[PDB]
């Protein structure tokens, strides 16, 4: 069952990003805090939509896609990925990682249903690395 | 008005990009026409130093995020 | 039977030579067009009398004579010329080529009667080469600068024209055009070419790059 | 048997390009008109030599070469090209497309002899696309 | 009138030759007297730079076309 | 002092590079810290024309010699 | 046995490079002189460390590495390199060329022991070519005009210098020098060259003609 | 004295040649040294207009008579 | 037997050439008068030495040689020259025309002995034409 | 075996030419000194490249070529040239004199191998005469 993040925590994090900036160690610590439980693509996408401005959000979408593509290359380079399965029918496509696959587009409940925990942690680590890249790039 | 937005002589590029994306997304354009307009406004606004920086891009930039990343990488630190 | 060329085509060709000049590729194409069927000496002579001015016509008469003399030297160097015959009685004299022989002076009908098709095609090729020589002679790359108000495509057109229509070898035109793009073409475009992250090794590539990144104004 | 294009039509087209420019819809319509019958490499080459200036002609040679190379890549990607044949002995090299092959250099009659109709239409479409590219690039 | 034709201080040589040949051939002279007159008018008209250029001709020029070719070759580019 | 070296408005780039490399190598830095410092001083000193010239480098320059070669190639002749 | 180069010769060469520069023909001749016997990587490295400044030395290290890499590519493209051997165990790695291999780092005696004469001559030629590249890089013909008061031999010297010390191919220098003599070289000499009864087809012939018939003033 | 003979600014060339040949043949030179001396005096005397006229001779003149004929042909009528 | 021309007539002709010039019709008439009887090479040579200055004399020697060479070409082109004979042993060399042959150098008596009347008239006409050329050239 | 000239002597000679000029008797004496041993085309070419400026060097190349051509004309006029041999296979071409022949272009060692001593002394005398001509011409 999907539970959304508190809008109070999200508002506090957005104001933190607004006053301290993207690169302060306190901001990265707060992001790591709100990045503790494995989030669904819907959660991370809406979170970055709210806390980041338009241009940093575009940059972050780009960087997240690139990092997810590196993850999928490593996944096709190793059939023992915690997102993959043993047979070929469990291979994870980027539509399933970005939340674009069938039964997931716009629906967080179905998303949480079909996604694997390894998928969730890989998406989360990818999003964190992308946030770091964009923060280092913006300023 | 989005079509009247220029990057000031002293303004940074992230502020200009924020202002432009805000004015373009909060306007009367269809949703499928915002990205091309944002790109073509990055190319024609954004005073001629960044204009030439985007023009001489060995890669083809097909997204506002990619253009922003490229410009932030290769911008003239000043 | 001799049929004259249309005065309408001749008038259009004369106006083409008058506006475009003698050396433009469109003018040479038009001349090649009106030089399609083998012409009698009368036809080519009157054609050059009409389309060319007096001084270019004198130059062209000279050049045509020289080229016909080279042809007659090659003809006496080979008895199998399409203008010649097998016996010595068919050897072709310059009076027969220039239309000065007996039964031909001023009469195009008799001309067409006695002349050979090989004679006609040799005369025609000679006249074409003479026209090319005179055109190259009648009308400096290192003095070409891009004006303060001139666009870049006009400057490139002028420079490539003057470099290709000059005395340089064919293998020295591209490097000269490149190095003239780099040193002429006023300092804004000079710096635009200098700061090229890629290496431009062809005039076309330089033109494309400059047209992409030029300062719209 | 090869028949040349009328120098009257070519002169009119050259003056059209001179007054209206390269990109006007009337100019493109006129080019499409003079691009109706499949032309031999000699014809298109001389046509572009006459109607285009020196620098646009260089650009057009470049673009025509690139488009012909794309065509030859598609041809080696499909043995059923109307320019190709069934056996390997009919594979079409760029020397045959640009008119540089043996028995074709400078001779339009031999050109028309050895060339295929599929070869002619491919060359013609390539030249038209190259003209469009150069026209979009010049202004 | 052919005998009144001079090469102007700023006029090129091909224009002067065209004008002179026109006026000489469209005149009352016999046909066998046009070439010598054209030559001797090239030599005495055609302001003293070209006069000296024709005078110091190592070869003997015996035709208006040859004189025109020689002068066009060795003329002072300006 | 290496951290006080600036490229003068009229100074050429090879003189500035000579002075900077001299002051950096004849200082108290460890040997393994001279190249990164020389690079980052080329990037932040070396007045904004050369700063932007180094910034917009399509290739990544990872050595003082490579930076010097690139700048000498693409420098504004004046 | 390794013998070092004289510090007196090295000091004289360093002062030559300091006063004349890197590109003067006397400097290149002196470098060729001190590049006569095949040098060990230690010798050439210390020589360039002493005679070149810091930034030219960095550039020279880069260029030397690139040229040595081209040499090693040619060596793997031909097993008959005078640095290589017949078997695969004599293949020469860049650590052995740059003096970085085992038993060579910092020791010139061991260097001279293990190195081949072909290795030495290849290293030496590579270093010479790298020096030439850096000299051409460390320090415009189409902008050269003959000043109103300048003599013609000075203008010819300046023009030939700038044309031969440029990026043109070797087969394009003479035509460019001629056509620059004709279009530059203020209109008195322009007309003097134009009205040449003979055809001048060489810069030396043009210079001789102009020096003969020039207006003494 | 032959070595002091110059062509005056207003003197014609045949008078100068007469005077020079007279003074050279009526002097103390050997008979086999008169022609080369007369030629080399035509070339170095005979004020610079005729000097340049003789210098730019497409043919090689190897006799005083040939030089005189050439100069009389191509001289500047004045 | 050789008889020299009167030095009185030669002095009068020299003064005529001195006052009237080389090209006046009276001077040419006087030269034609003193060119009435066929002269030996010695006579014409001394006459031109006396009446002409040094430079016109050099020019006249050149022109006389050229005209005599044309005469000898016409003579080898026709064996019926009044200077020639029927057999090959009477062919006239330029040494015999210019007075340089054996038995003639410096001796006018021997000259008059060996020379033919056709030789004399040819030499005389050649000298007259050469005088005309030099007179037209000098002024 | 080829030995190069000392760059010290060449530097001193270059400075002599720079201060005294090309025509001073001391400069010609110094050139005669450095022209004592028979030099290979490489040596003389590099020497004139170093001591002479660009325009005098062009003039000197011209004059050297002309003098070498006169030498080769005299050589074809006499089969007993110290550069020639007795048979026709030893005839010396200008490519061998200017150092342009096969096995000589750019290589002084091979040059010294194939060249004759008569060839060397002829090249040297030709270069000296050319230097004299250019020195008399420059000033």
């Amino acid at each position: 069952a999907w539970t959304p993040l508190e809008p109070k925590l999200i508002t506090r994090l957005a104001d933190t990003v607004r006053t301290k900036g993207l690169r302060s160690p306190i901001t990265m610590a707060e992001v790591e805090a709100l990045m503790s439980s494995p989030l669904l693509p819907h959660d991370v996408t809406n979170l970055m939509r709210v806390i980041l401005g338009p241009a940093p959000y575009a940059l972050w979408m780009d960087a997240w896609g690139v990092q997810l593509q590196t993850v999928i290359a490593a996944a096709t380079r190793d059939p023992r990925h915690p997102a993959n399965g043993q047979g070929r029918g469990e291979r994870t496509n980027l539509n399933r990682l970005k939340g674009l696959a069938d039964g997931m587009v716009g629906n967080p409940q179905g998303q949480a249903a079909l996604l694997r925990p390894g998928e969730l942690v890989a998406i989360t680590a990818s999003a964190l690395q992308a946030f770091r890249e964009v923060a280092r790039l913006a300023e």
